[PDB]
């Protein structure tokens, strides 16, 4: 929504950092079979615009749409259970995995040549 979204990519990499010490990825030049390191071993706070073609605009508008209608240590975040005035818009929110990249999975096997998959339900 804000300046604080840039945070959010945080997050997503604070739990996605974690568990690489955890499961022997450690650092020092990228995921790999004979080296076994975590590549971005670095906060998001202060980060290149290598993680902007995943973050940014893509969570931006996953943010965005709504109001329409180094060990770092993420937090628990299930301390409030998601009520079924929430929990039917969560319902919602997996929704949209499926209608903005949804739409582009109907854009994605229709821009290549030709080809169907049975996802598309």
């Amino acid at each position: 929504l804000d300046s604080f979204i840039n945070k959010f990519a945080e997050y997503t990499h604070e739990k996605w950092a974690f568990d690489k010490i955890q499961n022997n990825w450690s650092y020092g030049e990228n995921v790999d079979e004979e080296l076994k390191t975590h590549p971005m071993l670095r906060p998001y706070k202060t980060f290149s615009e290598k993680d902007k073609e995943i973050y940014r605009w893509p969570i931006k508008e996953s943010l965005k749409a709504m109001i329409a209608w180094y060990n770092p240590q993420p937090p628990d975040l299930s301390g409030v259970t998601l009520s079924r005035e929430l929990q039917a818009m969560a319902e919602q929110l997996a929704e949209n995995y499926h209608n903005t990249w949804g739409r582009k999975k109907k854009q994605e096997l229709e821009a290549k040549g030709g080809g169907t998959h049975p996802l598309l339900v």
